[PDB]
């Protein structure tokens, strides 16, 4: 009944040297970190250690064009950071930002191993770069290595390739390169609550409605809750819960759930522009320790209100150390269309949905 918890601060390093306010900002992880020693969560977890995933664990999600690639930055000079920086959808490089990804993928598989073998029950990972929209051969959106899918890979490559893993996406941006990886398999679920706004929202493709279920023996296992109309909270969040995320979830019967937990969903958050509060994360997080026998490895994607995910994230790591969730409308109109059309899609391949 242990909670495990990795931070490292050479996470810090990733920077932009063109613009030192761009919003994934070195001191996101800092300040989460400090806030978990205020709250005195640090004291009550066990220490998980980073280390930098390999090249070899790169590859059970990225081409080797890839990984080369970002390797090759760590000795350029700023006019080649820039330029291949701007290769990419909303990326910048430092010399430090592959060793940085790989240390928030390493530092995710040393936790995935803990709960494999039982060290800890649960873990949360505060790490930076963010991974999810990271694609087999392209970074993008911040994002260099799909942190969250190569744990999924790892965990299955130290148990079986069958494992079933569900990867729950509550940053409130699609994970387009995590739905790609998973898109034809039926061993990882991968579920994404996101704002859409018909495709006006980043990273702008359809890739992210409703009707994209998963491929092949996948049909079924990619399941997509798209937002459109503006700001969304607490109740619509928990009713996605309610009637999507948490049946089919039961379903799927998972053995271990990975969350990619952004916080830009979050009240304050400057590009999320939704209302998700401290309270409402602890209720999702206590929600996804019903399964998979309690193990969940929360691991930080975006959120950029320094406060608001200081906060955010601290009270999932108080659910995940067992307390007792803290007291919490109607939905946007809206909601309840995103919700029945997400029905109407995932009702012939999940009974509970029926
Ligand atoms: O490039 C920008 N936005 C698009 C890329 C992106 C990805 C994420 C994110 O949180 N993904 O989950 N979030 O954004 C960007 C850069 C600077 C500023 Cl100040 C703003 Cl508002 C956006
Ligand atoms: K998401
Ligand atoms: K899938
Ligand atoms: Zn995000």
């Amino acid at each position: 009944p242990i909670t495990g918890l990795v931070y490292d601060q050479r996470m810090m390093l990733h920077h932009n040297m063109w613009d030192s306010h761009h919003p994934e900002l070195p001191q996101r992880i800092s300040r989460i970190f400090s806030r978990h020693e205020e709250l005195r969560l640090l004291s009550r977890c066990h220490r998980i250690p980073a280390r930098l995933a390999t090249e070899e664990e790169l590859a059970l999600c990225h081409s080797s064009k890839h990984i080369s690639i970002i390797k090759s930055s760590e000795h350029m000079k700023p006019r080649d950071l820039n330029r291949l920086g701007d290769e990419y959808n909303s990326i910048f490089i430092s010399n430090e930002s592959y060793t940085c990804a790989l240390l928030a993928a390493g530092s995710c598989f040393n936790s995935a191993q803990a709960i494999l073998t039982g060290q800890v029950r649960n873990a949360v990972a505060i790490v930076r770069p963010p991974g999810h929209h990271a694609e087999k051969d392209t970074a993008c959106g911040f994002c260099f290595f799909n942190t969250a899918a190569l744990t999924a890979r790892y965990a299955q490559s130290i148990t079986r390739e069958s494992l079933r893993v569900l990867i729950v996406d509550w940053d409130v941006h699609h994970g387009n390169g995590t739905q790609h990886i998973f898109e034809e398999d039926d061993s990882v679920l991968y579920i994404s609550l996101h704002r859409y706004e018909d495709g006006a929202f980043f990273p702008n493709s359809e890739d992210a409605n409703y009707d994209k279920v998963g491929l092949g023996k996948g049909r079924g296992y990619n399941v997509n809750i798209p937002w459109n109309g503006g700001k969304m909270g607490d109740p619509e969040y928990m009713a996605a819960f309610h009637h999507l995320v948490m049946p089919i979830a039961r379903e799927f019967a998972p053995e271990l759930v990975l969350v990619s937990a952004g916080f830009d969903a979050a009240r304050g958050d400057p590009l999320g522009g939704f209302q998700v509060t401290p309270e409402g994360y602890a209720h999702l997080t206590h929600q996804l320790m019903s399964l998979a026998a309690g193990r969940v490895l929360i691991i930080l994607e975006g959120g950029y209100n320094l406060t608001s995910i200081s906060e955010s994230m601290s009270m999932c790591t108080s659910m995940l150390l067992g307390d007792s969730p803290p007291s919490l409308t109607p939905l946007k109109t809206s909601a309840t269309v995103s919700i029945n059309n997400v029905l109407r899609a995932h009702a012939p391949f999940w009974s509970s949905l029926r």
